[PDB]
């Protein structure tokens, strides 16, 4: 009863679900983003609309950690998803979150890394172990694994490639998760993405997204809704 | 009125937090932020890390705790235009992401939705250090600066940028994070930085040799643009 649960998403589609659900929501504009204060089923939630991107994502983690102190982050919305037994709607989980974009070998860093970061970034095994707790009793299908971002949005050919290449156990691929664990890291703030499928990241990842945004941010955003749940009580 | 600095790398803010008088420092978000008067003038200097997350988290904190009326971001950088030596001075007119990619949804390469496809430095910030570069005899270049992910060392990665942007005049990794911040805050900024390599093949060996000195040309830099930017 004394807990504050940050939720955090790029597009409108993707937050709008879990804005309306909201009781006594307020919001806040500021740094270009927006932050729905307020509850869900009782449980007080700070919910950031950030934009797409790494540095949106950054820019508005940063200011929702400033301006709430949330006690944890959700980050949710779509993905494209890379594990073979993954279909849109399916919901992945991070059990960590690497940049697949980032290069500093030339010095020595594992591919992604970026000097003064650790090479992965490690999401909360306690958030992790709830969000399966709700697969289960969702009954949904669900994979768990390595998440990677960068800031392009991966529609086949060599971006694919050069992805399944570098990270062969990816299991998804999106735009601002590891911007999100990255800030989260600096602040010491336990984080978890839970996702859903929207698109394979192939030829037609563009399309498959135009059909299927929906299906994965409502998917997901139900996710989150039994999360946050499941932290609050049991 | 407080001048914003802004330097990824200890060795690129070391010589300006030593000249920082009646200095605090803040540590928030694993970033410093040093408060004072530079040569008699209000600054607020943060040393945000290296790439575009910590850039854009930095720059975030010193905006929201400092309120500067203006950013410089210094530094060093890869020099792209044919008359760049090691040591000598980049002042962007422009930046622009040179590793962001969502043209498949009709956004110019290097753009992200939400924002312009380039993000432009002051003008008033650029006359003043153009001004500085002259008193002091500078060999300088201005144009546009685009940022990434990733350190350039020549082959694939250096031909995607000279695609894409065939007039960039340097390229370095958080510039265009601290000018898309600046944007949603609506803050004027301006980059100066001093080359360290030309980010071919051999940028890594050049970077190791030169860093030192880009960071003390562009330090100097800063230190003279401070003085016009305050005291004409
Ligand atoms: C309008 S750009 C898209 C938004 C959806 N978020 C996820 C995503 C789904 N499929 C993806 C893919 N194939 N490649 C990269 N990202 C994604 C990232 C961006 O906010
Ligand atoms: C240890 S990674 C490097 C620091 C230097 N800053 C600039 C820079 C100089 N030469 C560059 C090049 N060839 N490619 C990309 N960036 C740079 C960016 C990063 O903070
Ligand atoms: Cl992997
Ligand atoms: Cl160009």
């Amino acid at each position: 009863f004394s807990m504050k649960i940050g939720i955090i998403g790029a597009m409108e589609e993707e937050v709008t679900l879990l804005r309306d659900k909201i009781e006594n929501r307020q919001t806040i504009s500021l740094g270009g983003c927006e932050i729905y204060t307020g509850q869900l089923n009782g449980t007080e939630v700070a919910l950031l609309k950030s934009g797409i991107g790494k540095v949106a994502a950054a820019l508005g983690a940063t200011l929702l950690l400033e301006h709430c102190k949330p006690d944890v982050i959700i980050n949710t919305g779509s993905a494209g998803g890379l594990a073979p037994t993954l279909k849109v709607g399916d919901i992945v989980v991070s059990d960590e979150a690497r940049y697949h974009d980032a290069d500093v070998t030339a010095f020595g860093y594992e591919y992604g890394q970026l000097p003064g970061c650790p090479a992965g970034f490690k999401a909360d095994d306690k958030l992790i172990a709830a969000a399966e707790a709700c697969i289960a009793e969702l009954n949904l299908n669900a994979v768990r694994g390595l998440i990677v971002s960068g800031d392009a949005f991966i529609n086949g050919s060599v971006g694919l490639a050069k992805i399944r290449h570098n990270f062969p156990q990816a299991i998804a691929v999106e735009m601002e998760a590891t911007a999100i664990a990255h800030v989260c890291h600096n602040f010491n703030v336990p984080f978890v993405v839970v996702r859903a499928i929207s698109d394979v990241a192939d030829q037609q990842s563009h399309l498959s997204f135009d059909e299927f945004l929906a299906v994965a941010a409502k998917q997901s955003s139900l996710m989150v809704e039994s999360l946050v749940q499941k932290l609050a009580h049991g």
